[PDB]
């Protein structure tokens, strides 16, 4: 095949021009992405039952569907949550089962249960929905000057915006935020007691006109904290605006007049004290939480999102424009900018390794025009695999380049040796080299192509993370083979004069340089042949450096991606149960004063009323996109200090919770970024006691030194009132259970629900998690009800309230009652050292106490438990490669023992610069091992070929030192300075590439100099110990 191309040099010509052109237009039709789809199939089951307790919730619905879903096909693990409003299944299925499956499958264990499911709860709608849960990009519409109105500004967000949003393609669900707003009664007491109304009058008058009322603080007139009648507005309302409201007669007067609302009541209109709060750069905004559709492009749906809205934005009257605070896809551009200026570099610097060694400028294009041919082949077998240009895939793009050149090395130089060192014309030489090094080339990509298939067969989203890496390095370096038989060969012939073969030309530095490698070559095999001597010896000191491994990898800690600044992040402001939206929001403003007086922050949207931790009165987040990168180029400037900084500041302020936490890597694994702990009540031990493992583990990991911010990711117990209702003779009395229900619900609103009975007992809770001050258990007992017969009937007969706490959600994971906890590693320290600090902090815990991790954690788990066999698998590929390709089992355990040398470097490299075994090193030593078989090899082949014997064989091994050390040299150099740049990146997107490039870098100087030291003594012992 190789003799084809020699004397054809068109034909390999225009396959190279073939493969070119269709990888440029791969280019152009080839999504962009910072990272591959890493997204499990999820399916979310969603029910409604309202007026039922979040026990009811979970006893009448959430556990009997759950229960159901425990044997689904490859169902990694389920989450619940039942909370009052509804019943909320999460069901996480395994890698590769299609979602449409899963889905099916889902919704046809639902058919079984539903029967026994609460009728109101069926009707409602039982959904059965792809998840696709993630928050992207955030759209806020602002007025400029004073064209704010609630009405005006909340509808054209929600209903103009939002209509063309939902149609742009790639968006899946839309979240209004600040849209729901009331009318707001401020009932004057003087005025309610000078005239002869009470409070259940006007509460009782204004629902003649509007049932929408949520009541709060309408037992605390004077002082209020949130408005004692709140009116939620819709435009199809008989009334609208408060002149109407205030127009409602609440008693005439003996001399004719009339009392009307606004004559005891201040009335007025805004957003709902009860709905979503949304404000952006401290200014009142209406906020639209976009989530996209799974499985599309983030930065095309955003370019559409962005073109619809702009192009919506000409219709806007003057003052109102739209501002994207928070968009993730922002970043997709910076990383894939920096990691192409990262491929240039290499190229760029590989190029300087080659022309420092061959030394002239025909012989240096050959084999440089093999990256641009097999990476734009590359390029073409990502798109048809399914495949995106994202860091990933480029990142295996920029090692390729070092290794891409390594056959095209040895046939330029093998040719130059017969060109000069025997005299052959330029074809000749040629062909002669190719007979000679074929073998090599093929050995050398045998090891290199099959060393990255075993990581391509392997589970997990970390397994997509392989795959990326497999397929474009295999591919590639398949390719680099392919060229290097046909390509090569043609631009050899063609190219090169004899003039440019001169083994010593440019006397100078290059002479110098000449001179100088050429005396290093000598000690080289010196210093072999003594460690030969000495060989068991050595084989000591080998024994040492396999030591040293193990000691350097036990001490080594382990993480899943390192920490990047990309531009934003996310601040959990959390008050406790029971905190009115307005302590919410000044809580709020404090956070939103602090990042606009001192930290450097673009856009700092914030909403109240929702929380990944959970909605409500006393919830709130902030999504902070920050200034350029340019603009903070310090060390306390970055984001990790910069969520210091502010989770410091605010830790003394007390009865409050300020999380500032960098913006998830993988917002589709988790929205947040820390770890997924799943305490689970495993063993029925009960909530009471769940709660104190809870509350004493989080105190072990406030004294821990490795853990940071170790905390309850959810609501804590809200104060409510239960009533209970024993012997119902309210039926006895004459009173309905309508009468009573609808008094109870006139003057506490929805919060009025139901929960569990026993025994002739309706019991009930008025729900006051938003604090609100309302009717005492007092008040509930001094109500008034009528019998069927007329008259007034204190409440306090049947109904016993008294004040309790309890859960407003109730967790389950994988079956069992749970408390999802969250936190960081404390600095310095790794996310997988916070792991294993809070495995380790559960030993004391009590017996039915288990724990299970979650998200990105879960995953993280993963690669560390299957990381032994993902490296003995590939060694092992390796060496029956090598079996099948020289049919021996002896050149195996001969190039077998050199992978441990570039090892060493790998863990030195991390070791020394304080990195983690993050699986960016992992997939690094994939490439060490093959690339230390590449080394050994080169030789071995030529030792074993020269000629073979027992009683020790020196003759050839030492020749095969001699030959191969400059090849070796060559290609190892090539993929050191391809990965510098990876190893010392510096600007935004750099945590990646010196994580993946720092082991790499370090193993290959190892497994280079530290190999060729010891490979010719492994093919010695292999042969002396095997006869």
């Amino acid at each position: 095949m190789a003799r084809f191309f020699i004397d054809r040099p068109v034909f390999a010509w225009v396959i190279s021009l073939l493969i070119v052109l269709a990888g440029v237009l791969a280019i152009r039709f080839l999504p962009v992405a910072q990272y591959p789809d890493i997204a499990p199939p999820v399916v979310n089951v969603s029910a409604s039952y309202p007026g039922a307790s979040a026990k009811v919730v979970e006893e009448a619905v959430t556990a009997i569907i759950e229960r159901e879903m425990n044997g689904a096909p490859g169902l990694l693990y389920t989450k619940a949550t039942s909370s009052t409003g509804q019943a909320s299944l999460t069901l996480t299925f395994r890698q590769g089962v299609n979602a449409d499956l899963a889905a099916v499958e889902v919704q046809n264990r639902l058919k079984i249960v539903e029967s026994r499911l609460p009728e109101s709860v069926r009707r409602d709608g039982i959904y059965v929905e792809k998840a696709a849960d993630s928050i992207q990009l955030i759209v806020t519409l602002t007025s400029s000057s004073g064209r704010y109105d609630a009405m005006e500004l909340g509808e054209i967000a929600s209903s103009n915006v939002l209509q063309a949003l939902r149609r742009v393609e790639g968006v899946g669900k839309v979240e209004t935020w600040g849209a729901e707003y009331a009318m707001r009664i401020w009932p004057d007491p003087a005025k309610l007691t000078s005239m002869n109304l009470s409070a259940s009058d006007l509460v009782n008058a204004v629902r003649r006109h509007n049932a929408r009322l949520t009541v709060g603080d309408i037992g605390n007139l004077g002082v209020p904290d949130s408005a004692p009648i709140s009116a939620t507005v819709k435009v199809d309302d008989t009334l609208v605006t408060p002149e109407q409201f205030g127009e409602i007669p609440l008693r005439i007067r003996a001399d004719g007049g009339a009392i009307r609302l606004r004559d005891v009541a201040r009335v007025e209109f805004g957003q709902s004290e009860y709905g979503f709060v949304s404000r952006v750069n401290q200014m009142t905004a209406t906020g639209l939480a976009v989530k996209m559709a799974p499985g599309s492009n983030a930065v095309a749906t955003a370019k559409r999102i962005r073109a619809t809205l702009d192009e919506l934005s000409r219709y806007f009257p003057e003052g109102v424009s739209y501002n994207i605070p928070y968009d993730t896809s922002a970043f997709v551009e910076i990383s894939i900018r920096k990691v192409v200026s990262t491929l240039l570099e290499a190229m760029l610097l590989v190029f300087a390794v080659m022309y420092l060694f061959m030394q002239n400028f025909r012989a240096t294009l050959i084999p440089t025009l093999v990256v641009p041919v097999a990476l734009l082949g590359t390029f073409t077998v990502m798109l048809g695999l399914g495949f995106s240009i994202n860091v990933l895939t480029m990142f295996g793009m920029v090692l390729a380049i070092g290794i891409l050149v390594d056959d095209a090395i040895i046939v330029v130089e093998n040719v130059e040796r017969l060109m000069a060192e025997e005299g052959l014309s330029p074809h000749d030489a040629t062909v002669k080299a190719m007979r000679q090094i074929s073998g090599a080339i093929v050995g050398i990509t045998v090891v290199l192509v099959s060393v990255f298939v075993p990581m391509a067969f392997f589970s997990g989203a970390v397994g997509n993370i392989y795959r990326q890496f497999a397929v474009t390095l295999a591919v590639s370096i398949g390719f680099s083979a392919f060229l290097a038989l046909s390509l090569t060969p043609a631009l050899c012939a063609t190219l090169l004069r004899p003039i440019d073969a001169d083994h010593h030309e440019k006397r100078g530095f290059f002479g110098w340089f000449n001179r100088a490698f050429l005396r290093l070559t000598g000690r080289y095999r010196n210093a072999v042949a003594g460690i030969l001597a000495r060989p068991i010896r050595w084989m000591l000191v080998y024994t040492l450096v396999i030591g040293v491994v193990a000691l350097l990898f036990v001490r080594l800690p382990q993480a899943f991606l390192p920490e990047e600044d990309q531009g934003d992040f996310m601040i959990m402001v959390m008050q406790p149960e029971g905190t009115p939206m307005a302590e919410t929001m000044a809580n709020v403003g404090d956070v939103e004063r602090y990042l606009a007086e001192h930290e450097p922050v673009a856009y700092a949207y914030a909403v109240g009323g929702f929380s990944l931790y959970g909605d409500g009165t006393s919830s709130a987040m902030i999504f902070a996109t920050l200034k350029d990168w340019s603009e903070r180029r310090e060390a306390s400037q970055h984001v990790g200090a910069i969520v210091e900084r502010i989770n410091q500041r605010f830790a003394g302020l007390p009865n409050r919770t300020v999380y500032a936490m960098n913006s998830p890597p993988l917002p589709d694994l988790g929205s947040t970024s820390g770890f997924d702990f799943r305490l689970q009540d495993r063993g029925g031990v009960g909530y009471e006691a769940l709660v104190k493992a809870r509350d004493q583990l989080l105190a072990r990991a406030a004294e821990d030194p490795r853990l940071a911010n170790v905390m309850f990711a959810g609501q804590g117990e809200a104060p409510q009132i239960r009533l209970d209702i024993d012997r119902r003779k309210a039926e006895t009395l004459g009173v309905s259970m309508d009468e009573i229900n609808t008094t109870l619900a006139v003057m506490f609103g929805s919060d009025y629900i139901g929960d569990f009975m026993h025994g002739s007992q309706v019991r009930k809770v008025v729900v006051q998690a938003d604090g609100a001050k309302r009717l005492g258990i007092d008040d509930i007992g001094r109500l008034h009800v009528r019998n069927e017969q007329g008259e007034m009937v204190p409440l306090a007969t049947f109904a016993k309230a008294a004040w309790t706490l309890g859960p407003p959600q109730l967790t389950r994971y994988n079956g069992y009652p749970s408390f999802n906890l969250e936190g960081q590693a404390a600095p310095g320290y790794s996310s997988g050292e916070a792991m294993q600090a809070m495995e380790q902090l559960m030993q004391g815990l009590p017996e039915g106490i288990a724990h299970e991790w979650s998200g990105q954690s879960f995953e993280e788990r993963l690669s560390g438990a299957q990381a032994p066999a993902l490296f003995a698998l590939s060694v092992l590929i390796v060496f029956l490669a090598l079996a099948a390709l020289y049919e021996s089992w002896s050149i195996p355990l001969a190039v077998i023992l050199v992978v441990p040398l570039g090892v060493l470097g790998a863990l030195l490299g991390v070791s020394l610069r304080g990195l983690p075994n993050d699986i960016y090193f992992k997939v690094g030593l994939i490439t060490i091992i093959g690339l230390s078989a590449k080394n050994a090899i080169l030789i071995i082949e030529v030792a074993k070929d020269h000629y073979q014997e027992g009683m020790s064989l020196l003759q050839a091994t030492l020749e095969a030192a001699r030959l191969r050390l400059r090849p070796i040299v060559m290609t190892s150099l090539a993929f050191g300075f391809g990965v510098v740049p990876l190893a010392l990146s510096s600007g935004a997107g750099s945590g990646a590439q010196v994580a993946i490039g720092t082991g790499v870098l370090g193993g290959i100087v190892t497994a280079t100099v530290l190999a060729v030291f010891l490979v010719p003594l492994f093919f010695l012992v292999v042969g002396r110990l095997f006869r």
